[PDB]
Order: structure tokens, then sequence, then C-alpha cells
């Protein structure tokens, strides 16, 4: 039985407040923390902020916390919904809010209760979280699938000070045999990258962006990718490490065109590209570099551009801001054949149940699912268990630097150890990890 | 009963491997992770690294993990140890290694076991970790004392000093101190990007900004501006870590030591460097200065100590080692210990180090390493030891926030049986 639900303010990896929920049962105290985006899609569920300029730069979550303690908590404890019944838990929370985008209580009030419930349920059932999440999602556990980590080792766009427009340049050690091997390889590439970056661009270029990637002040993707290819070679892992992008192109979409200098106030609008221009450009990057995944190559509502590009892309295309982990918007994307992978962010939609439905809808359409952190992360490690539970075969959760990233990657080490011979590493088959 | 001791490799905040230990009892599995320094004192207990250049850039901890699994673990379980008896735990571990500097098994093999035992012990007692640690250290718990966070918001080490910390001593609670710190940090980042360019706001290992700054005066002016912009002038003070061993050469101190052609004729003596510190101290609200002189430069410490009028913290001088601390007390070199558990390698020795310090009228600042993990032990430790001061990062990167958040939780849990050390941080233990 749930005896207590309680929310507090804690700090995320950027030093901004976010919501922590504790759910108490006879099995103990279960804690979940809400992450926070920077390049947030306009269609994400409401992140409720206080907007008091005199506290926390206006980024307080006191109102969200209050909604937990004063509205959700009394009703939820009164109800004593079976924590194992995740559907009912989230039915309760969603109906309590009663709005489309969780704008009454806030998605960052609801999500912590949603997640903490699932932790309590796993403990009641005497199983690891990932196993409960497998149960919840009706996912195969024989064997489990461990994910390829997509490691954002070079940070751009809104995550790092500098010219570089494209938000993320990820390495994916698909050629590794185990998760632990993938993570060692990833770390080695990263450290070689850091050294090369500092030599090429100066020492302070070795300081890191929000997600732990190095942050050289460079203008072009080709520069970035050269760095990374050099780093892969230097670490000795040629052929075993591939590349993924997050363009986050909504962040530089304007007037129906795309500005690859968006962080420059003096941006020359005469250099702003177009839908086809951008697609053909992507094609050429894909020709010259071992890129196996591109995310948000076009803007969050630019459906026709997505559709046209997908026709001929030939690699995994990930929807992030396009779909915002929302089954409704995923349905559209599926119909239009705009993408073939979902980026899963639980706090884009605000409950576990809806997140699981998003994943299931995606898999059913022959899509992949990459489970994802936000750029504002915490010491919470839920998504490590989530990506294994959901059997997706791919996660992105940072560079191998800053422990809001390592916390997830370390937890995946632990899960792999526990699973032993009852897991396979997705490797080259990350895209259809669920079908393994 | 302890039925298993186990080690694995995990990754620290810089993406280098480190040792994680789990200890299993009837209360379950208890986990501790070992941190790792970069500016490590030559007298630190041995961090055992593999040196296989073909793996992990040579920074593997396979050997240390092996020492846990293959040497410590079987002997430990066989010894039927009471985890509540931390001295017995650590006596065992220290005897098993049998070297002064823990060079046989590695400090990073031993410490994880030491820390995990204390967690197992708290669970057996059904108390929070900080309460058990208070027990172990015979600290006063009426009230508990919550620490001032010293937040490393700006880094050097052209700028020679390594850390520039802010300390919200003027806050009324820890929760208030943390908010103020976060707002100052964010104001600092905004000014830094404005004045030094966008790239300058990208963070260093401990979450601080590191713009190209020539001199300490320039750094400190920037922090004062940030504090004022945040609206907290008068409530936020400053701490330094000079890490002066890093620019100690040929008996003098090179304040431009990143310059390959630094003018040797301008390198400072002990007295001269002291003079510079003094001018800084007079002109800025600095209330703590750490490692102002090198790790065996005793006379320079002693000289400065006679006229310095603020907390002087020993880090590389003392490396959390009761034997070195005794020397420092005798020579009147400093009046505060930086406590790093992995500098000495067991909890018991760390607690003794703290008690020796306190008994000599010293303060104690519990400290992270520059390489941290999601482990939050030092949050519970600084409360357990009642020291009233911790440094564990800027309020950025969650290997830092993890500790600071845990302190939020402890403060909330203790309610009116805790006080915030505030301006009284130096003798927090005597409050
Ligand atoms: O766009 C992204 O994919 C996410 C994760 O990297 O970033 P943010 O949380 O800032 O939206
Ligand atoms: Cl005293
Ligand atoms: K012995
Ligand atoms: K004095
Ligand atoms: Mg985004
Ligand atoms: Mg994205
Ligand atoms: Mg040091
Ligand atoms: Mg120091």
């Amino acid at each position: 039985a749930v005896s207590k639900v309680y929310a507090r303010s804690v700090y995320d990896s950027r030093g901004n407040p976010t919501v922590e929920v504790e759910l108490t049962t006879e099995k103990g105290v279960f804690r979940s923390i809400v992450p926070s985006g920077a390049s947030t899609g306009v269609h994400e569920a409401l992140e409720m902020r206080d907007g008091d300029k005199s506290k926390w730069m206006g980024k307080g979550v006191l109102h969200a916390v209050k909604n937990v303690n004063d509205v959700i908590a009394p009703a939820f404890v009164k109800a004593n919904i079976d924590v194992k019944d995740q559907k009912a838990v989230d039915d309760f929370l969603i109906s309590l809010d009663g709005t489309a985008n969780k704008s009454k209580l806030g998605a960052n009030a609801i999500l912590g209760v949603s997640l903490a419930a699932s932790r309590a349920a796993a403990a009641e059932k005497n199983v690891p979280l990932y196993k409960h999440l497998a149960d919840l999602s009706k996912s195969k556990t024989s064997p489990y699938v461990l994910p390829v980590p997509f490691l954002n080792v070079l940070n751009g766009g809104s995550h790092a000070g500098g010219a570089l427009a494209l938000q993320e340049f990820m390495i994916a050690p698909t050629g590794a045999k185990t998760f632990a091997e993938a993570l060692r390889i990833g770390s080695e590439v990263y450290h070689n990258l850091k050294s090369l970056t500092k030599k090429r661009y100066g020492a302070s270029a070795g300081n890191v962006g929000d997600e732990g990637g190095v942050a050289p002040n460079i203008q072009t993707a080709e520069e970035a990718l050269d760095l990374i290819v050099d780093a892969i070679k230097a670490a000795g892992h040629d052929g075993k490490v591939k590349i993924g992008l997050d363009c986050a192109s909504s962040e530089f979409f304007k007037d129906g065109k795309y500005d690859l200098d968006f962080k420059n106030p003096n941006s020359d609008k005469s250099k702003w590209l177009t839908g086809p221009q951008l697609a053909d450009l992507y094609h050429s990057l894909m020709k010259r570099y071992p890129i196996v995944s591109i995310e948000d190559p076009f803007a969050e509502d630019d459906w026709e551009a997505w559709s046209h590009f997908f026709k001929t892309a030939g690699i995994q295309i990930v929807a992030d801001d396009l779909t915002v982990t929302n089954p409704k918007r995923i349905a559209t994307a599926i119909e239009k054949k705009a993408a073939d992978a979902l980026l899963l962010k639980v706090n884009q939609i605000g409950t576990l149940s809806e997140s699981i439905k998003a994943a299931q809808d995606s898999f059913a359409a022959g899509w992949g699912v990459m489970v994802s952190h936000r750029s504002g992360e915490t010491e919470d490690t839920f998504i490590a268990d989530l990506v294994v539970g959901l059997r997706t075969g791919q996660i992105k959760t940072g560079a191998p630097a800053r422990s809001e990233r390592l916390a997830k990657l370390n937890q995946l080490l632990r899960i792999e150890e526990e699973l032993g011979d009852n897991a396979v590493f997705a490797g080259e088959n990350f895209h259809h990890g669920d079908k393994l």
C-alpha cells in the first residue's frame, strides 16, 4: 500500500531546479527525478516553471512541487492504486490533470509519481526494475537485448557555446561484442577526441558542453566529423565505431528555411538553406562518413521535408521534436513515412504508460526506438532500466563524461553483469533491437 | 553476516575507470564507489592503475578490482567481521595490505570495502548513513550541523591558482545556501560568456567555468560582479585552492607556470607569495585558502600562518593522513584539514584524521576529488562529522549535484534537529 507521496526541489546537471518525487510503501521509499530539456519541442507536455525572476533565475518548480504535495498526493494516497497497475496509476494521474498537455498540474509534477510507482512495483514483485518494465510493456525477456550507447562526444547547437550549429555528434560502438566493450571503446575514442580537440583548437576547446561532449568553436559538421574519425582511428577502433547525428534542426528553422549559423547574431540569412538543399547536403555527409543515424534532420512540423528525405535516406532516421514521444504525432509520422525511429523521452509526454505506448506503436510500425536522456539530467538512472525493459537496442544518454551521463552507463554495466547469458548486445542490429 | 564482497569497474565523471565495491549482508547489497584525483599529492595512498596503454589510455583498474575479488573478499568473508565495528573492518583491511601507503592492494581496492561496510552497518541499525557516521565518530547530534558548500565556480591551475569557490555563509539554511550558490553561478556563467565569448561558458572537470584569465585579481573581480549581479553581496564569501605544489619549482613559486618562457626572475619566494595572498585577502571577501604553499614546504606554511587571519586549509600537505596532520599541528602550518577519504584509503583513518584535527582546534572541510562519481558518501560524512563545511563542486554536473541534493534531503529529514553552520563553518564541530 502507498502510505505517502512527497515532492521536493532538487538540482539538475545545469544547476536548475527540478522535481523529485518519493513514493513510500511497506517495501520502502522509492525516488524518481524529472529531467529537463533545452532544445524542447514546441509540442512537449508542459514543464511548469515558476517564472519568479527573483528565485532560481525564474526557473523554480515550486508550483509543480505544490501540485504533487497538495493535489496529487492526497488523492493518490487515498486511492491506494496498486502500484503494479501502471495503466491505472497513469489513468489516475492523467484524468486528475484532465488536460491534453498536462497543463493543469504540469508534466513535471505527474511524471515523478508515474516513475516512482514503477520502482515500487518492481520491489513488490522482487524483480529488477528492467524486468518489471519488460512486464509492463509485454517485452521478451529471453533473451533481453542490451543497447548500443550513442555517445554525444562532440556537443554543438544549444548544448555548447560555439559556432557549431548541429547539436550532437555521437559515436556508436556497434562493432563491440558486449555493452562493457562498447563503453570502453567509447571512452577511449572520447579521450583521444579530447586530446586531438585541444591540440587542434586550443586547451579550452577541451571543456565540455551540457552533455559532456567536447565543444570546439568550429563552423562546419565536416570539421567535427573529421575530428571524430581521427579519434576513432587513433583509439584503434576503425570499423567498430559508427556515427549518429542530432541536427535539432527546429532550433535553426526560420522562414521555411534552415540557418546553419543560428547562434551568430550576425547570421547571414543569404546562407540559409532549404528543404531539398538540406537533404542533398545530408546525403553527402552520409557518403563521406560512417553515419548510421540522423535525428531531427528537419523541423518539428516540416512533414513534407521529412517524407521526401526518408524516401531515399537509407539509414535510421530518428524523430525527436517531430513526435515528442506522443502516440498521436507518431501516428502521423508513420502515415507519412517521415521517419523510422522514435526518440523516447518520458518527460516529453509525462507518464510511463504513454511512453510505453509510444514505443509499442513505433515497434509495430517497424520503427526503432532510441531511449533518450534530456540535456538537463540528474543522478536518476531510470532510462537505463527502461531501454533494457523495452528491448530497443539503442540509448543515448551523454558523452562518457559528467556523471548524470555515466550514472546511466554504469547502471547498464550492472544490468549486463546481472543478465549474463540471458542477454545479447544489439550491436549492428540496434535499429531493430526489439526483433532480435 | 557478510556473505559476499565484490568489485567491478565503473566510470568516473571524466570517463576513466574506477573501482566500485558491493558488500552483501542479510540486509542486502551495499555499494560504494572510489573517486580519483588529478592534482594528487605525492604522499597520497596508492591509486593502483594498470598502465596497459592498449586499454583505457592505461588507466585501467583491473588489478585493483582483482585485489578486491581475489584477495580481500575471500579473506574478509572468512573473518566473520561485524560491519558495525568500523575499526575492526578497517583494521582487517589495513593489516591485509600491510603497507604504510596501501601499495600492495591499492587504496582504491581497500576504500570501497571500507565505505560499503559502513553502509551495510547503517542498514543493520536501521539508521540513515549520516547518523551511523556520527556514531562512529562520536560526534554531537543535538543539533546536527549542516555544512556551508564551497562551490568551485571558476577554475585555473595563464591563471595559476586552481579553484575559486563561493561560500554562501550568509544563508539561513543549506537549501537557501544552495539556491544562492546556484544563482551566483548562473550569473557568473552569463557574465563569462558576455566578456570572454560563448566558448568560455563551457565547463571544466568540476562544473566551473574556465575563461582565459591572466590573474587572480581578474578572476576575483569577476566573481564579485557575479555575486552582486545575483543580488547576494554580503552573504557570499570566497575560498581559494591555490594547489601551489603545481607551480612549485626550484624552491620558488611560478605564478605564470603555464608559460613555457615564464620569467624565472619573477618567481616568488615563500614570503613574497605570502605578501600577494595578503593583498588578495585584504581586498576580497576571502575566508578560506587551501594549499597556499607546497606539499612539503613546511617553513613557508608556518611563516604565512603567523600573520594570516583566515582559515588555512591543508590538502596535499596533509593528505588526510594523521601522521602528516600531527606534523602540521606541531609546526603550526595550518588550521583546517581537507578530508579526502581516498587520500588515506579507509573510513576509520579518515575519521581519526578529522578527530585529530578537531582536537587541535582545526576545522575540517570534507572534499570531493576532481574525478567524482554518482556516489554520495561525502554528503552523509560531512554531516556525520559535524564539520560545517564541504567542497564538492560547482552546482553543475551531477557528480557534484548528487552530493548537494543529498544534503538537501538530509536537512529536510533532520528538520529542527539541525542547524546551518553559516559564518561559523570553521569550528562547525563545536557549535
Ligand atoms: O534533443 C535531444 O535529443 C535532447 C537529448 O540530447 O536534448 P534536449 O533535452 O536539450 O532536448
Ligand atoms: Cl576548537
Ligand atoms: K597482516
Ligand atoms: K594568525
Ligand atoms: Mg531537443
Ligand atoms: Mg534531439
Ligand atoms: Mg589536488
Ligand atoms: Mg586541493
